[PDB]
Parts: structure tokens; sequence; C-alpha cells
């Protein structure tokens, strides 16, 4: 339930927002930074939940999908994560807050945190990188080992369509099912909030099919190679890393944040997986809170 929502201009497009409480009352916004990349902010909706702890929280959508300008007939070397940042920056200028300001970044959106926050910006006061993995080389090693915990069956269905580029089957798709019920998702029917950011996936697949892939696992995008590892020595916030037990996002796949940013902490969300503030509703409310209030 938002206390103000819009689009602020970035150049040329607009970028949507909301804003959840009161943004200069006694502490900083969380900004929220969703996955994909071109997901949209519908399935973190949960978070609002911080706001009743006094934390003013911001949704936005990136460019590309939601709320935001889509640019279907926009390519590959348009999608970029400079775009991305450069429209993070532009939006904390343009709502004011660039001051003070905590990162929660989900999925690929821990990835577009650790990058913006290893410029060292001087309004940030904490990084929060839940779900994200440090590297897609690593990401994609691991999913190959979680792939190989499927049934054969599955193993057989995914490879198939894989190779022959028909994942939009129904076949793949139930396929694809038994890896996100154990690894993305485990509550199913799924949350609203998780089905509404999956359809605006669907309606305009641009920027996820382009950066990432067909799905969560599958990752043929351009972002395939992509690492950060580079950049999280420069880190100089305290960072959060936080996953679920039986996150995609591995233990492995977070490791180089343990091992390379220098003030961090570690939370493991024992019966989650991708999305642990709605699998695990309260202890993911009850962990923010106590990361947040230790930067206050």
């Amino acid at each position: 339930p938002p206390s103000a929502k819009g689009t602020v201009p970035f150049g040329q497009y607009r970028t949507w927002y909301r804003v959840t409480g009161d943004l200069h009352s006694g502490k900083p916004p969380v900004v929220l930074l969703h996955g994909g990349p071109g997901s949209t902010h519908d399935y973190l909706l949960a978070m609002t939940s911080l706001t009743e702890a006094g934390w003013p929280v911001v949704h936005y959508d990136q460019l590309g999908n939601g709320g935001s300008t889509h640019l279907p007939e926009k390519g590959e070397d348009f999608w970029t994560v400079q775009l991305f940042e450069d429209e993070l920056d532009n939006l904390l200028n343009q709502l004011g807050i660039a001051g003070d300001y905590v990162l929660f970044g989900q999925s690929w959106g821990g990835m577009l945190g650790s990058v913006h926050a290893a410029r060292r910006p001087a309004g940030l006061r904490g990084l929060v990188v839940a779900n994200a993995p440090a590297s897609m080389k690593i990401w994609l090693q691991e999913m190959a080992r979680l792939r190989a915990l499927l049934p054969p069956d599955v193993q057989e269905t995914l490879l198939k369509h894989e190779a022959a580029r028909t994942t939009d089957t129904e076949e793949y798709f139930h396929a694809m099912r038994a890896f996100y019920d154990r690894h993305v998702c485990r509550i199913v029917p799924w949350p609203r909030d998780f089905a509404a950011t999956f359809m605006e996936i669907y309606n305009d697949p641009t920027v996820y099919t382009t950066m990432n892939g067909p799905n969560e696992f599958h990752v043929i995008g351009t972002l395939r190679d992509w690492s950060v590892e580079d950049c999280l020595p420069d880190i100089q916030v305290p960072t959060m890393v936080l996953i679920g037990r039986h996150d995609e996002a591995t233990p492995a796949t977070v490791k180089p944040f343990l091992d390379l940013v220098p003030d961090v902490r570690y939370e493991v969300l024992e019966n989650s997986s991708h999305v642990p503030h709605l699998e695990e509703p309260e202890r993911f409310h009850e962990v923010m809170i106590d990361y947040l209030e230790s930067l206050v």
C-alpha cells in the first residue's frame, strides 16, 4: 500500500517506481533491485513489511519491463549493465535519496547492487545481496550439478528441448517446474506476487531473454560469462549475503562474496530457496530488520 508512485525521466525514457512509508522520516530508504534482468518489482512486494519497523521501501521496475519504458526493438548491444547502473543512479537522484540509502539486490539485482557499491558512492550505508551469485560461470556449473540431481527423465526432457530450442513447449515447462519447485519457489500454487512478475516476463521477454535466457538455469543470454568478482574487494559498506538452503544461488555461487567483500555477513534461510521473503516471510523480515538496525 504505497505512499507515492509514478515515473521519473531517465534521459529519453521513463523509470517506474513506488515508495512505501515516509522517505524522510527517521530512517534511510531501502532501495530494492529486482532480478532477471527483465523481471519486475512485483514478486518483491512482501518487503513492504519492513515499513512496519520504520524503514521506507522503494520498489522500482528497471528499464525494459513493467511500468518503465518498453523497448521491444532494442537488441543485445543496448541492454547492458552500464544502462541499468545509470538508471539506478538516475533514480536515486530523481527521488532525492542519493545522499542516504541502503541497497537490497535480489538475484541479478544483487549483482547490479555489487557493481554500484564497488564505485563507493557516498550515500550508500549497506548492501544486501540476496539469492544472488557472484559469477554466472559458477552459476552455470552449479546448475549442471543441481540438474544432475533431478529425475533421469526430467534431465533428458530438459536437454532435448534446450538443444532444439523448443523450450516454449508444454513438456519443457513441466520439466523446468521440477527444478523451480526445488530451487526457485517451493510454494505451489505460486504466490500471486511471484506469478505477477512471471507473467510480466512472458508479456515482454525482451530484456530477460536477451540478457539471461529463457529461464533461471538455462542462461544463454549476454550475461552468460559475466562475473562481478573483480569489483567485490572495493565494497566498503557492511554487506549481507542472504540465500535459501535450497537456493539455486548455492553456497558455491555466493562464496566469492564471503572471500572478497571485506565486511560481510552470511545468512541461510533453512526452509527457503530463491524467494525467502515469500517462503519464510517472518524469518526473512527478522533477518533483514536485524541487519538494517546495525546501520542506524
